[PDB]
């Protein structure tokens, strides 16, 4: 395995160490080499550092000058059909490796059966969620309406009336 | 008179291995502790080695009903943005909550185009994601090399913007008014 | 200055207006973030022995702890450093705390310390820490520090943080 | 053992895929058992990471087994890492690790011996990102630090005294007397 040397000796700095205190690890020119993940994990144990930290910032950014652009129907797109019933049409919006917590989706609602924000781009949307004391709460969101949802709140979005196809923008973040 | 949550103030004192008995000149009921002016509250802040803000952290009542906040179209704040004498945006707040003050969701009407001069913002510390709902949108942002970058987003396209990146959204076609959804978050 | 920065996040200015906090959908605490002046002397705060808060802890009529604040700063209200004198041993009954939301690390500066805590399955776990030994404790873990020998008063440093 | 293979927690990976409305089937070239998903080298894992628009570090987040025993970790004197510190041909510190846990890698607790004094030239550090608090357990400690606008400030800390240090503030601890060797406790965190 290959690890960014400048980053590794930055991690070693937090433990008041250098490349010296690593047992037989080949290195030269801003690169440190481990023979196997089990080897790196043993180094991870020794430094009392989780394995994930050794890759932090090692992935090349997918941004173009601090910006990433996605196109309609450009990324992942899927249909959700369970039991012959057409429910959703999933589509990824712009996703970046600079914020894995960010998940943006465009949803075409067809059927009548992390923090999150949801905006209704078209049609009437029927929203359910479990309030406190396990009370079944429901409401109808129309075009222009938006909703904020606290983490760990059971909720579902569907088409209000049926026949008419609705569309929402769902953003999950941190 | 200044009020501070009793349970929260006791929790603060608990960490410092203190109780309300270790605070002087303080009135209190079951829910709150009372101070004689902010000058009194400043002395106590000094005594506990604590910023004045900590007395009110988590003491704001939630605006969710419940765990959920719903906004209606044109239900919130709304204004026009004029930069350098140029009509640029038409801000409309989406749903806002005090459970996440770092979240700013907006619907914008673009009014400027290529026949108007460029008016970049200073950017913001908020991560931003923008979705185009209508029309064609010209986006310009300042790259790493201090140089200007540009692109065009059509209906359905989206863009992610790193914090503190100066940017501008205008109409690709002069005259035609486009619409976007701008979501700022932590 | 700070208010105009808070208003800027809502795309507002001073002439668009503590019910204000409710209207701006902003917690009351955020309007004070940064108002208190730093107590640091050029990025540093120094505290002397027996200078700050000092208290004796007597639980159930038995002398257990002697709390003494180390350096405290308004630049980190989550930091709580204490020097403790241990006065109780195992001939006096065991009295655990309720734990706390802060991560904690303790260092034995003198003597021998008997540490008890509630681990898995609500089981009472025990061990002994000598001078130079240390212990990390997860948040909300009920624990207790007493003398191992008894009479031989020990001393520890306990740091609480984020 | 196969050194080329990279193992990833199956439940964790599936959780990541679930957020992006995906299942394991949308990844073709992967073997897996009940507990883990296997990749043919780091080259393969980087392809899947880019496709998922997910940084390489996220595949291992929360997957490290805890070194705690019953929510507690105990260290002994001379039981862990121990190192000498010479900065400019000048013997300065003797680093000794206190208890270190992977449940808080930002927590670096040290017991230090002071070897330098007024006879030796000053050797400040460049400061660090971690907040720090120091407690004097023995001797008299001379502390120097770079204040605001690059002014040199000094003070003396005796047994029982403490000091808080803001992140990225250059500092140095030496023996006040000169000859007598002092001891301190340094706690770096978040
Ligand atoms: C200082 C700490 O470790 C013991 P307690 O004061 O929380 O009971
Ligand atoms: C005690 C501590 O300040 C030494 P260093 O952090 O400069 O290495
Ligand atoms: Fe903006
Ligand atoms: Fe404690
Ligand atoms: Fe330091």
């Amino acid at each position: 395995l290959a690890v960014g040397k400048a980053h590794l000796e930055a991690l070693l700095a937090t433990r008041k160490m250098t490349l010296e205190h690593l047992q037989d690890v080949r290195h030269d020119a801003t690169q440190v080499y481990f023979d196997g993940l089990e080897h790196l994990q043993n180094v991870a144990q020794y430094l009392a550092i989780p394995l994930s930290e050794f890759f932090v910032g090692q992935t090349q950014s997918d941004l173009d000058d601090g910006v990433k652009i996605a196109r309609r129907n450009g990324g992942f797109k899927r249909e959700e059909i369970r039991g012959g019933v057409h429910y959703y049409t999933y589509e990824h919006l712009v996703t970046t490796n600079q914020d894995p917590g960010l998940m943006a989706l465009r949803l075409d609602l067809h059927s009548d059966d992390s923090r999150e924000i949801v905006y209704v781009t078209r049609g009437a949307v029927r929203v359910r969620w479990v309030g406190d004391n396990d009370e079944l709460k429901e409401d109808v969101l129309n075009e222009g309406d938006s909703i904020f949802i606290l983490p760990n709140v059971p909720h579902s979005f569907t088409n209000h009336v049926g026949g008419a196809k609705s569309e929402i923008i769902a953003i999950n973040y941190g």
